[PDB]
């Protein structure tokens, strides 16, 4: 079944379709998508590394 499974890796709908692998890179998780209680939304870390008087430039 593992083989039944990519059955159609040549249909059309299945080549245009780009698939993107890479090796993890093991980076400090930080995330565009949701902003939660945990402090790691990656806007609010920019920000936090803006310097002093830049978001005003």
């Amino acid at each position: 079944a593992m083989y039944l499974n990519i059955k159609d890796e040549d249909t059309f709908n299945k080549t245009v379709v780009t698939n993107y692998w890479y090796p993890s890179p093991i980076k400090k998780y930080y995330t565009l998508y949701v902003r939660k209680h945990i402090p790691n939304n990656l806007v609010d870390e920019l920000e936090k590394l803006m310097k002093s008087g830049t978001l005003e430039k």
